[PDB]
């Protein structure tokens, strides 16, 4: 499958903060859109998702143009979403936030829930925490319940927005082999990041973002050697 944006564009009280950025994310490959603090990259996500009004541009799954359909109808045709912002339930266990999520399984049986449940919780190494509470975990107990609420919806594309925020160096090393996972297990996946050279060794090819612009594309040999991305990191 295909997810493709075209020419999105969004401004804030004028101030354009995503100006004709056109990207791709196939399944089966980790794609990176990366770039410093406020070059866009939230907001690209969210006019992907249908989390904001876009200004100009497209989002096409596929041949179908999708861009008139509601958060709801693009998350059932494949789109999944990590937040940047902590969004796990920080009240109910780790086993209580995955079956939340998964009552929009209508695909499964109660029983069927159940047990993606525990799947999910010995995929992502969260299942010694079934009971612990949300607020109880640390910062990369939490990302990982929250990538698995993600997967729960079962996409075919996993936006994710700095899964390695609030993340000890530690942590981050399960995160991303889990993250290679999902590309291995067929996902299409798109992930930002404001640390260029940390991110980029996962993936196959990135985006580099700068004030609203998209400023070069490539693997990561050829991100690290291109002028117009060492001209905006002097
Ligand atoms: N609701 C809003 N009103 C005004 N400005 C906003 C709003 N949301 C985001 N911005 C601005 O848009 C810019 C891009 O934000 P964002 O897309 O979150 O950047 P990134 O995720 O790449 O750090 C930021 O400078 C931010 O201040
Ligand atoms: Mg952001």
């Amino acid at each position: 499958a295909t997810l493709t944006a075209k020419n999105l564009a969004k401004a804030y009280k004028g101030r354009r903060v995503v100006e004709d950025v056109s990207l791709t994310v196939n399944s089966g490959e980790i794609v990176g859109l990366l770039g410093p603090n406020g070059a866009g990259k939230t907001t690209t996500f969210y006019m992907v998702v249908g989390i904001v009004p876009r200004d100009a541009g497209n989002i096409i799954i596929d041949d179908d143009d999708i861009s008139l359909l509601p958060l709801h109808a693009r998350a059932r045709r494949g789109i999944g979403y990590l937040p940047q912002e902590a969004s796990i339930f920080r009240r109910l266990s780790v086993y209580d936030n995955l079956m939340a999520v998964l009552q929009i399984r209508d695909d499964l049986s109660a029983e069927q829930r159940e047990d993606r449940a525990n799947e999910l919780m010995e995929e992502f190494h969260i299942e010694h925490l079934r009971d612990s509470m949300g607020q109880s975990l640390s910062g990369g107990e939490r990302r990982r319940v929250e990538i698995a609420r993600a997967l729960a919806a079962n996409p075919k594309f996993i936006l994710l927005d700095e899964p390695f925020a609030g993340v000890d160096p530690i942590s981050v090393i399960d995160i991303k082999r889990i993250i290679e996972h999902l590309r291995d297990s067929g996902l299409g996946v798109l992930i930002t990041d404001h640390n260029v050279r940390e991110t980029l060794a996962v993936c196959e090819r990135a985006y580099i973002v700068s004030q609203g612009h998209l400023i070069a594309h490539g693997t990561p040999t050829e991100i690290l050697q291109d002028e117009h991305v060492k001209r905006v990191y002097l």
